[PDB]
């Protein structure tokens, strides 16, 4: 059970007591969080080096994950 959508308690987007988005904001902190909203998928959230696939937001994700 996750009750903290954010790690910073001083964040206004996510309630401090419930560490979660209080309003209709999608995310309080993240690379795909534009205006506390989910940016769009296919977003180069991270650029890899070498010869693989860069990191692209999934549209419904806020924290850009990794692959290699």
């Amino acid at each position: 059970g996750k009750e903290c959508d954010c790690s910073s308690p001083e964040n206004p987007c996510c309630d401090a007591a419930t560490c979660k988005l209080r309003p209709g904001a999608q995310c309080g902190e993240g690379l795909c969080c534009e205006q506390c909203k989910f940016s769009r998928a296919g977003k180069i959230c991270r650029i890899a080096r070498g010869d693989w696939n860069d990191d692209r937001c999934t549209g419904q994700s806020a924290d850009c994950p990794r692959y290699h």
